[PDB]
C-alpha cells in the first residue's frame, strides 16, 4: 500500500509538526527517520538526547525512531527500495546549504516516484513572502523587518500533535533487532570521548523543552545570575526544533491577554527570523568574499592568537570564564557573546569574524547557521549598517563585582580577591603566591594590552567606513 517516511532533521518532536501530520493522512504505514551524515560533543549530547526523547515518544504510540548514518543521497534511495516508500516528509530548510541538499533529495524522490511533503514550521512565516513584500530583497534592519511582520497576516494555529487519533489506522512495521539495526548511538558509539563530562547542564529534547516554557511561562506571568545558564532557558530548545516556534509565539500570546500586544513581546523569536530572512537567499552568507552584504576587511592572520580565544587562554579572566563556560556548558548570555566577539574582530586581536563564527558553530547550542553568520557579522561592523569597544577588564568588573562568575568557570584564580579577580596580573606577588596562582605560570598574562590594541583597531575600522564613505 501507502508506505510513507517523515525524515527528521530539525523540527525534533511530535507537536506542531504539519509535515508529520500531513504524511501520516492516508498513509498505511510510516517509519520516522534521523540521517547521521565542526560540531563539538556537546552538540552531539544535545541532539542524541533529542533522538532518544523523540524514539521515547513514538515508543508511546507503538512506534519507533529510525536513525540511519550516511549520506541522504546514498541512504534514501535504498531505503526508497527496502521499505517501498511512495511518501516522503520533510519540514522546509530555508538555509541554502539545506535548499540545497533538499532539491537534491526531491529530485531522487521524484525518479524514484516518491512524492514530496514539504512544510514550513521551523520559522514564524513564510520567508519568501517576507522577501517577496519587501520587493525581492531581504530587509537589513530589524526597524523594517518589524514593519513588514506587522503587515502580515495573523499566525494560523500550530498543528495538532501527533497523537493515537491523529495516527488513526498508520502503524509502523517494528521489529525485534531495532535497537541494534537502528538505535541512537551513545557518544561513545560514535568516537567521542566522554571521561571528562559532567550532567548536561542543558539536556535535549522535547520533554525538557515544554517542560520548561510552562515553567517560562508560569516566571513570566545582564546581572551576576543571568550569566548562568536558566533552567527556564529556551533557545537550544528553539534551535533544535524541540519546540515550535509557533508554539511559544501562541503561549506568549495567551499569556499577555490574561495579564494588541507590541512586538516587542515576540522579539526572541522575532529577531531569529530576521537573520533567517538575510540569510535563505545568500549561499555567501557565512563568508567575507563573495558575499554581497559583508565589508571587506583586510583581518589578521594570526592561528595562535585564535586558539587563545577559543581555548580560554587569553589571560583576560572575563573573557576566559566567558569562553570556558561555552565550551563546558554550549550556552553564554547573549551579553558574553557580544564580549568575545569584539575581543576577537574588531576590538582586541583583529581575527576575522568567519573564525569566531567556526568555533562558535561547534560550541554554541543555540547558533544557528543563520543566526550565527549573520550576528558575527553584525557584531564585527562588518554588515547590516553597523558601526561602532567593549572593555575585557571592566565589562565584567561591572557585571559581576564579586567575581563569582570568574571564580565559578576560572577555579585557580578562586583565591584572589575581588580587586584583583578581573585583572589578576595587577595583583602584588604575595597576593598571587597565597592564592597560589602566579601569572604567567599558572594562569597566563594578558595576550594583547587592550587599550593599545583596541586604539589601533578602532582607527583600522574607522578608515574601512571611510572608505566606504
Ligand atoms: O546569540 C547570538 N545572536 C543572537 N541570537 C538570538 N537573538 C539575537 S538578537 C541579536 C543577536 C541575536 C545578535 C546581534 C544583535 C541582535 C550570537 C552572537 C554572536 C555570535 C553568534 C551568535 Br549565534
Amino acid at each position: 500500500g501507502v508506505n510513507a517516511v517523515h525524515w527528521f532533521r530539525k523540527g525534533l518532536r511530535l507537536h506542531d509538526n504539519p509535515a508529520l501530520k500531513e504524511c501520516i493522512q492516508g498513509a498505511d504505514t510510516i517509519r520516522c527517520v534521523y540521517i547521521l551524515d565542526n560540531v563539538g560533543i556537546n552538540r552531539w549530547r544535545f541532539l542524541l538526547q533529542c533522538l532518544e526523547d523523540l524514539d521515547a515518544n513514538l515508543r508511546k504510540l507503538n512506534s519507533r525512531l529510525f536513525v540511519i548514518r550516511g549520506q541522504p543521497a546514498d541512504v534514501f534511495p535504498r531505503l526508497f527500495k527496502e521499505w517501498n516508500i511512495t511518501k516522503l516528509s520533510i519540514e522546509y530548510d530555508s538555509e541554502p546549504f539545506g535548499k540545497e541538499r533538499d532539491a537534491a533529495i526531491k529530485k531522487l524522490a521524484t525518479e524514484a516516484g516518491v512524492e514530496v511533503i514539504v512544510r514550513i514550521s521551523h520559522t514564524l512565516y513564510d520567508l519568501d513572502k517576507i522577501i517577496e513584500l519587501n520587493g525581492g530583497q531581504p530587509p537589513l534592519t530589524y526597524k523594517r523587518f518589524q514593519t513588514l511582520v506587522s503587515k502580515m497576516e495573523p499566525l494560523e494555529m500550530p498543528a495538532d500533535t501527533i497523537t493515537s487519533d491523529v495516527i488513526g489506522k498508520c502503524m509502523t512495521p517494528l521489529s525485534d533487532d531495532h535497537d541494534e539495526k537502528y538505535g541512537v548511538p551513545s557518544l561513545e558509539e560514535l568516537g567521542f570521548d566522554t571521561d571528562g563530562l559532567s550532567s548536561a547542564v542543558w539536556p535535549g529534547g522535547e520533554t525538557e523543552a515544554l517542560t520548561r516554557l510552562e515553567r517560562h511561562l508560569e516566571r513570566k506571568a545582564m546581572n551576576a545570575n543571568s550569566l548562568l545558564a536558566s533552567p527556564t532557558g529556551l533557545s537550544p530548545y528553539l534551535r533544535f526544533g524541540c519546540l515550535s516556534c509557533r508554539l511559544f509565539y501562541f503561549k506568549l500570546t495567551d499569556l499577555y491577554k490574561k495579564v494588541s500586544p507590541p512586538l516587542s513581546l515576540y522579539g526572541q523569536l522575532l529577531w531569529r527570523e530576521f537573520f533567517y530572512t538575510a540569510a535563505t537567499n545568500n549561499p555567501r552568507f557565512d563568508k567575507m568574499e563573495g558575499n554581497p552584504i559583508c565589508v571587506q576587511i583586510p583581518w589578521d592572520k594570526n592561528p595562535e592568537a585564535l586558539a587563545k580565544w577559543a581555548e580560554g587562554r587569553t589571560g583576560f579572566p572575563w573573557i576566559d570564564a566567558i569562553m570556558t563556560q561555552l565550551r563546558q556548558e554550549g550556552w553564554i548570555h547573549h551579553l558574553a557573546r557580544h564580549a568575545v566577539a569584539c575581543f576577537l574582530t574588531r576590538g582586541d586581536l583583529w581575527i576575522s569574524w568567519e573564525e569566531g563564527m567556526k568555533v562558535f558553530e561547534e560550541l554554541l547550542l543555540d547558533a544557528d547557521w543563520s543566526i550565527n553568520a549573520g550576528s558575527w557579522m553584525w557584531l564585527s561592523c562588518s554588515s547590516f549598517f553597523q558601526q561602532f569597544c567593549y572593555c575585557p577588564v571592566g565589562f565584567g568588573r561591572r557585571t559581576d563585582p564579586n567575581g563569582d562568575y570568574i571564580r565559578r568557570y576560572l577555579p585557580v584564580l578562586r583565591g584572589f580577591p575581588a580587586k584583583y579577580i578581573y585583572d589578576p596580573w595587577n595583583a602584588p606577588e604575595g597576593i598571587q603566591k597565597v592564592a597560589k596562582c602566579l601569572i604567567g605560570v599558572n594562569y597566563p598574562k594578558p595576550m594583547v594590552n587592550h587599550a593599545e590594541a583596541s586604539r589601533l583597531n578602532i582607527e583600522r575600522m574607522k578608515q574601512i567606513y571611510q572608505q566606504l564613505s
